């Protein structure tokens, strides 16, 4: 049989009232939408931000994609001309007369076709800092119309959403670009993105500025490990293969002017129906905090580097309880409580090993490469073990036996807070959450 389209993902059409608070709205729809992993949001009809990129000074070198296996520079105009001619020539139809179902069926046939070499190009992962965002920004080099200044401050503006009140990553003001600053995607027909989840299992929000639709596939976070097991066992991967192995999949065609939200640890993939322009950014919420906690341990097991420290994030929020709504205060206290108990255990174990010397360290002021456990590559914040005779070495307190062979008298504790200081932080959170 030909490709079977998965069931359609949920589509949300917020009122103007609902639309005022993006993170509030997303929190509201989450119980339904997280059952699907992705969802589509259609803004009120007259919410229409003018495209802000200066088209004539936008240049890029797209990546080469051969469809059955997962280099000139272009301008936006010349990429589009190439894109349209390719589609019209391949389908032998007018460029805007090809049904999305037809493109979709042919895409998945091609991905699995060893004999045919269809190759396309994708302007993927373009920094919005390089040429500007698709959305207007306040401090722009462009004279903003009154209309554009309002869109510049909108919470649904992807430059603004990650620094909103209840956007948790705003508390880490280390730059960590790639998570806080939007990325651009210039697509042509068949240009694709493989199955993945976001850094630190964060949300992503995705907006299609213009062009032909972007076709999405999404998997609920609950089925994340099952998907990974199916892929390991049988091996990008056809959604039909996933569904026939017990993994739920949804689909959608994201049209111009529509948002797509990917929820924490929701696997997603897709391809573009034609020439288009999209913008995306990560964000993190109160309800994401447990996923963030778990992702650190997942990274640890994999010896992957962290973009940021979960410990540091929790403690920075805990230090300012009055900036937290009751939902966030509760979530932070939950995380903080077990962090403190683990730290009490780890420091006790350190004393039993014989280490007695200790120095206070403001880890958040160090570069990441001076913060990483040499064993599990995690970013230290609350504490670390170092050695006076081995200056390059550093381990987190979960790995005090993996620093060096020197005697206990030459090793010392580097700590952010004393054990005494931590109950006070917990108590302040608890009082706040009890308001
Ligand atoms: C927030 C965007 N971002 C930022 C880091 N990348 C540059 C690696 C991402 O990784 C998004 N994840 C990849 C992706 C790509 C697309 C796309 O090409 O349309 C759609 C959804 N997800
Ligand atoms: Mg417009
Ligand atoms: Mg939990
Ligand atoms: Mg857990
Ligand atoms: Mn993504
Ligand atoms: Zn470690
Ligand atoms: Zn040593």
């Amino acid at each position: 049989s030909m490709f079977l389209p998965p069931p359609e993902c949920p589509v949300f059409e917020p009122s103007w009232a609902e639309f005022r608070d993006p993170l509030g709205y997303i929190a509201k729809i989450r119980p339904i939408a997280e059952k699907s992993g992705i969802c589509k949001i259609r803004p009120p009809a007259d919410w229409q931000p003018p495209f802000a990129v200066e088209v004539d000074n936008f240049r890029f070198t797209p990546r080469i994609q051969r469809l059955n296996e997962l280099t000139r520079e272009y301008t936006l105009q010349s990429f589009g001309e190439m894109a349209d001619s390719f589609k019209a020539d391949y389908f032998n139809m007018p460029v805007h007369m090809v049904p999305t179902e037809l493109v979709e069926k042919e895409f998945w046939r091609l991905v699995n076709s060893i004999e045919e070499d269809v190759t396309v190009e994708y302007g993927a992962d373009i920094h919005s800092k390089e040429f500007g965002s698709g959305f207007p920004v306040s401090d722009s080099k462009r004279h903003l119309t009154p209309e554009e200044e309002e869109y510049a401050t909108s919470g649904w503006n992807l430059n603004v959403m990650p620094v909103l009140e209840q956007s948790v990553l705003c508390h880490i003001n280390a730059d960590i670009s790639g998570m806080k600053v939007p990325w651009l995607y210039v697509g042509m027909v068949f240009s694709a993105f493989c199955w993945h989840i976001e850094d630190h299992w964060s949300y992503s929000i995705n907006y299609l500025h213009w062009g032909e639709p972007k076709t999405w596939y999404g998997v609920p976070s609950l089925a994340a490990e099952h998907l990974e097991e199916v892929m390991k066992k049988l091996t990008l991967m056809n959604p039909n293969t996933l569904m026939s192995h017990g993994v739920p999949v949804v689909r959608t065609n994201q049209c111009a002017g529509e948002f797509v939200i990917t929820f924490p640890r929701a696997y997603h993939s897709g391809f573009n129906q034609g020439y288009n322009f999209a913008e995306a950014v990560n964000f993190c919420t109160a309800d994401w905090l447990p996923a963030g906690r778990q992702c650190i341990e997942h990274y640890r097991r994999l010896r992957r580097y962290c973009v940021f420290s979960h410990e540091e994030l929790i403690c920075k929020m805990a230090a300012c309880p009055e900036k937290l709504d009751l939902n966030l205060a509760a979530a932070v206290h939950k995380e903080m409580f077990i962090m403190v108990q683990e730290e009490r255990r780890l420091r006790k174990a350190l004393l039993e090993k014989g280490i007695t010397e200790a120095e206070r360290e403001a880890f958040e002021l160090l570069p990441d490469d001076e913060r990483q456990c040499i064993k599990c590559k995690t970013t230290c914040f609350l504490s670390a073990l170092a050695c006076y005779d081995c200056p390059d070495g550093l381990v987190c307190l979960s790995h005090i036996n993996d620093l060096c062979k020197c005697s206990s008298s030459r090793q010392y504790l580097r700590y952010r807070y004393t054990l005494d200081e931590l109950p006070a932080m917990l108590h302040k959170l608890k009082v706040r959450a009890e308001s």
